[PDB]
């Protein structure tokens, strides 16, 4: 087997002069060749017990076909459960993602307004299956030579359950701090399709100025930064929080006057912070959709309703029992 940074990566015969890309959230992610359809591909190493995270990911990425989705090509590992370790994720290769792009490259508004859209097509797409994707950020949007884009890492996905979205004050939360809808530390589980929306709102702020809006370095703090901008929350929206540890909290701080948009961002297309404000809107429930975040004019030179598909149908879901599962979600790859 060939070996990367002092670590086995046993891809071949069909993958062979592998590169290191970098670390990903499960484990190290190298190029290679594929001597099959002659293209470098990008492969993704998964080490075990393993991850419940690994099966969701896989189940919904398998089931999902659309142009701003990453796909899985291939995955590799052994052909029986008693051998099967190492499972490897094969997917298009990708030059960069949002997040190292921003690092360095000042984004034109045209790269905002089409990146913008192509993450709100695939969005659109994710939510048309019943599906919360839960932890978009730059990171997880991926970027070939010529900027189209594909959205990844869908291990803390979940189908939407509004009727079960509310939770008390200060409850954990799994997804990445700096994207977290400010109902997320109030009274969300983060079950509904408002939480991607207010994501997408993060991730267009940070395109705007290659900061992100809000980086709370805790918790609390999340919320602090968020309402620092949007000011203090309306009486009609504090009325709509009916859990009282949440609402007091919000009536114990100072007024905040909110901070105008086009102040944060004095470069911006005056359409695309018309755009942001309905994303980065505090009650989820006043927050703009995505099929209406489409149709916004500040993305009225992409807008094809016919050209956005949606998924054929809804999606729907002990160690051992785990284990089968994957081997049996990856049989499809097996010689
Ligand atoms: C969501 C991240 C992902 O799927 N990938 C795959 C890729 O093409 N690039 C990449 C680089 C670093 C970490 C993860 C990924
Ligand atoms: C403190 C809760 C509260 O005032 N309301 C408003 C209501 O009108 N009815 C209602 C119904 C279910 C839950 C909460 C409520």
């Amino acid at each position: 087997p060939e070996m990367v940074r002092g670590q086995v990566f046993d891809v071949g015969p069909r993958y062979t002069n592998l590169s290191y890309i970098g670390e990903g959230a499960y484990g190290m992610v190298c190029s290679a060749y594929d001597n099959v359809n002659k293209v470098r591909v990008a492969i993704k190493k998964i080490s075990p017990t393993y991850c419940q995270r690994t099966l969701r990911e896989i189940k919904i990425l398998l089931r999902f076909r659309h142009e701003n989705i990453i796909g899985i090509n291939d995955i590799i590992r052994a052909p029986t459960i008693e051998q099967m370790k190492d499972v490897y994720i094969v997917q298009d290769l990708m030059e960069t993602d949002l997040y190292k792009l921003l690092k360095t490259q000042h984004l034109s508004n045209d790269h905002i307004c089409y990146f913008l859209y192509q993450i709100l097509r695939g969005l659109k797409y994710i939510h048309s299956a019943n599906v919360l994707h839960r932890d978009l950020k730059p990171s997880n949007l991926l970027l070939n030579t010529t900027c189209d884009l594909k959205i990844c890492d869908f291990g803390l996905a979940r189908v939407a359950d509004p009727d079960h979205d509310h939770t008390g004050f200060l409850t954990e939360y799994v997804a990445t701090r700096w994207y977290r809808a400010p109902e997320i530390m109030l009274n969300s589980k983060g079950y509904t399709k408002s939480i991607d929306i207010w994501s997408v709102g993060c991730i267009l702020a940070e395109m705007l100025s290659n900061r992100p809006i809000f980086p709370g370095k805790h918790y609390l703090d999340q919320l602090n930064h968020i309402l620092g901008i949007l000011g203090s929350p309306s009486q009609e929206d504090l009325n709509c929080i009916i859990n009282l540890k949440a609402r007091n909290y919000l009536l114990s701080l100072p007024h905040k006057n909110k901070v105008p948009w086009n102040r944060l961002f004095p470069n911006a297309d005056s359409k695309a912070l018309d755009l942001l404000d309905k994303m980065l809107t505090f009650n989820p429930h006043k927050r703009i959709e995505v099929e209406q975040a489409l149709a916004h004019p500040y993305l009225e030179q992409y807008y094809d309703p016919s050209d956005e598909p949606i998924a054929e149908a809804p999606f729907k879901f002990p160690k051992e029992k785990l284990k089968e599962l994957i081997f049996e979600e990856t049989a499809r790859f097996q010689p």
